[PDB]
């Protein structure tokens, strides 16, 4: 695995020990061979788990999720996928790692796709080795991979709204269920219905995941209601997964706006990862997977792969060359390598709109490429009437940095800025000049 120009897909089934058994073997070998190594975790939660698996080995944890005093002599760095890509984009020196290990390498957030593209291009160049650890590489067509113990798979209608009857199997169960929903809002309704029926529910989503995931360890619970983020190595002591088999797909319409389409079917890889939360204990056969729809290749045309190209166009590789997407995921987008390359000052704007602004990649790009500076929020208010953002059926309003109350009507509409209450609160703060 460790030789230059190799990319290995470590595709052992979910729970086979890739993270806790195989990764520390790889790391010890890498250290013996004096390979400057990076290890990429999808989340802070996974980063902390890796610390436990790697404990005693000389690894520099480039994350505040781990409280360790470094020796200063580590040649192995560990950070999150997003942090890697972020550091590549910034005017900070990222070492040219000889060995690049991505855990949970199926993650489809734009920064993860971009990190795979950059890594795989370095490997293709003859410069580096890589290991992508995942049970479900791109284009997998098997939603029902092997597991540590047998799983009971049942196709069944799964509620996506509050229910009063007709789903007794949901609440009749006496164990612990992980339930995958397509969005925060849909999870909120299911969670409220379950709470009313006397169940203890924890909700997980990207913005809440570190904090809330701890509750699964510190409190007793009957259901975890989660979005797709729990496909990225989140482990639960559960005996059932309920899977709506649905997700939202960000779609760029006419090059001009982003909508959140669907819900629509998950990919096979997603379904396999959802299912793969259970069946993990070889002493507990008969964990249940209840699934409420089929799979489809909903990553085709999905905005994250175009956003990944926007990131990769703005990462230096060598002269004017630009990193390609990892080959098996490179047709998910119709894009021209280099089309989104920005000049130095617009690039800096683009970066800051993502990092400090917390704006979606696509929307950051629209603003930066328009020649707008990071603090100029006039665009949040000068869009067409149909870009009016609504809050409880009334136009959303903020006080501008000038002190004027205005309706939020962004020049470019990206549905991710108001996908839930939290998102809209954050965007309102942005529009107001508060970050």
């Amino acid at each position: 695995m460790l030789k230059k120009k190799q990319l290995t897909v470590l595709d052992l089934h979910p729970g086979a020990g890739k993270t806790r058994r195989v990764l520390p073997e790889i790391v010890r070998e890498a250290i013996k061979k004096r390979l400057r190594t990076v290890i990429l975790a999808p989340t802070r939660v996974v980063a902390a788990e890796m610390e436990e698996a790697l404990r005693g080995l000389p690894v520099r944890y480039m994350t505040t999720a781990v409280n360790v005093t470094h020796s200063g002599t580590e040649i192995v760095d560990l950070m999150c996928h997003a942090t890697f890509t972020s550091r590549l984009l910034q005017p900070i020196r990222v070492p040219n790692y000889n060995l690049n290990i991505m855990d949970e390498a199926h993650f489809t957030d734009p920064s993860s796709i971009a990190a795979r593209g950059y890594i795989s291009t370095r490997v293709e160049m003859g410069e580096a080795a890589a290991i992508f650890m995942t049970a479900t590489p791109p284009g997998t067509r098997d939603a029902f991979p092997d597991s540590n113990s047998p799983i009971m798979d049942t196709e069944v209608e799964v509620p996506e709204r509050a229910w009063s009857s007709g789903f007794d199997w949901v609440t009749d169960h006496s164990g612990k269920t992980v339930w995958f929903v397509p969005s925060v809002r849909n999870g909120n309704e299911i969670a409220a219905c379950l709470t009313k029926a006397g169940k203890r529910v924890i909700q997980l989503s990207r913005k809440t995941f570190e904090t809330e995931f701890q509750k699964t360890k510190n409190q007793e619970w009957d259901f975890v209601i989660t979005t797709d983020i729990s496909e990225m190595g989140a482990n639960f002591k559960a005996d059932r997964v309920i899977d709506s088999r649905r997700c939202l797909k960000p779609v760029i319409l006419d090059g001009e706006r982003v909508i959140l389409a669907g819900p629509m079917p998950v990919t096979h890889a997603s379904a396999a990862q959802r299912r793969g939360r259970i069946g993990r204990n070889p002493n507990k056969p008969g964990d249940e997977y209840m699934y409420g729809g089929g799979c489809a290749e909903t990553d085709e045309g999905h905005a994250h792969w175009l956003e990944a190209r926007m990131l990769l166009d703005n990462i230096y590789l060598q002269d004017g060359l630009i990193a390609s997407l990892y080959r098996p995921e490179a047709d998910k987008v119709a894009a021209i390598e280099g089309e989104f390359k920005l000049r130095t000052e617009q690039r800096k704007t683009f970066v800051e709109l993502m990092k400090r602004g917390d704006l979606p990649v696509w929307l950051a790009y629209q603003v930066a490429s328009a020649g707008i500076t990071y603090t100029d929020r006039r665009w949040c208010f000068d869009g067409t009437t149909n870009n009016t953002i609504m809050e409880d059926s009334v136009p959303a309003e903020v006080w501008t940095k000038y002190g004027e109350k205005r309706v939020l009507k962004p020049r470019w509409m990206d549905a991710r800025v108001c996908s839930d209450h939290a998102a809209l609160k954050s965007f309102k703060e942005f529009a107001a000049g508060k970050r």
